[PDB]
């Protein structure tokens, strides 16, 4: 990987991961022994499960293969509906104070969550139309994982992310709203997570992206205007919220997060010309 610090994103260090020694070169999850925490931020489906196919699937399977490795009789399916019915708890809180981070009831059982948050910038369907960037979109869920499904054992894996990102069929004023309101949620969640007591202990120091967006949500978008969506929401953000974590984005062969940050990196170095 590369890494630097960009000045459109006030100096905020970023991560950009090359192909990995995995099949396609993924960027994997979480890493056999990392040094700091490292939140990643799952692409998530509009009905709010942990499953399915892609980057969903990919932290059903972390998860799955954990809970196998303890002996703890989960399957996919119970993955997925377990998920889904926390998560969409989490967001009829969070609809119900919006702009807050709220927190799920610490007597929920769980399998896989420790503790879980959730948070809506603005409520989904309010600033714009469901039927055209979908359902649920613009929350984002913050888990901290119980140590029995927690990647290689280490506390530094315990914190994952779940992300709803507009459909890349929407037209493109309501898109870059929705787009930039979404990484704002992400950006926003993590902050404020950050202020809890459960934060103080376990503090996110890095978050790992994919470009949100970028997989079957783009539908015949191009990966070029989901990079610059990225780009603008991702200044507006740390604008709004100043975070200390860093930034990493996980390999993806059309390198779309990097153009996007490329061109606003030059625009910024412009912008007193
Ligand atoms: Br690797
Ligand atoms: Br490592
Ligand atoms: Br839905
Ligand atoms: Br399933
Ligand atoms: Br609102
Ligand atoms: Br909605
Ligand atoms: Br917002
Ligand atoms: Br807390
Ligand atoms: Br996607
Ligand atoms: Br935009
Ligand atoms: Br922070
Ligand atoms: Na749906
Ligand atoms: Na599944
Ligand atoms: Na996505």
């Amino acid at each position: 990987s590369q890494t630097v610090d960009l000045s459109c994103l006030s100096g905020t260090t970023v991560r950009f991961f090359g192909p990995s020694h995995h099949f396609g070169g993924f960027t994997p999850l979480y890493d056999p022994a990392p040094d700091k925490r490292v939140a990643t931020v799952d692409a998530g489906a509009n009905a709010l499960f942990i499953g399915g196919g892609g980057l969903n699937g990919q932290f059903a399977k972390t998860l799955l293969e954990e809970a196998e490795k303890h002996g703890i009789r989960l399957t996919p399916e119970e993955l997925s509906q377990h998920s889904q019915r926390i998560q969409q708890s989490l967001l009829r809180r969070a609809v119900k104070s919006p702009g807050k981070l709220v927190e799920l009831d610490t007597g929920v059982a769980s399998p896989v969550f420790a503790r879980s948050f959730g948070f809506v910038p603005v409520v989904p369907g309010l600033m714009w139309e469901e039927s055209e960037v979908g359902p649920n979109v613009g929350v984002t869920f913050v888990h901290i994982l119980k140590p029995e499904v927690t990647p290689y054992g280490n506390l530094n894996n315990n914190v994952m992310m779940y992300t709803v990102a507009p459909s890349g069929a929407a037209p493109d004023k309501t898109y870059s709203l929705a787009y930039k309101t979404t990484i704002a949620g992400v950006i926003g969640a993590a902050a404020a997570y950050n202020d809890t007591p459960a934060g103080q202990q376990y503090p996110v120091q890095g978050l790992r992206l994919p470009l949100l967006g970028g997989g079957i949500f783009r539908r015949n978008r191009s990966l070029e205007s989901i990079g610059r969506a990225n780009a603008e929401g991702t200044s507006l953000a740390i604008t709004r919220y100043g975070p200390n974590f860093e930034l990493q984005y996980m390999y993806d062969p059309s390198n779309a997060a990097l153009h996007g940050l490329q061109e606003a990196e030059s625009t910024y170095l412009a912008s007193a010309a």
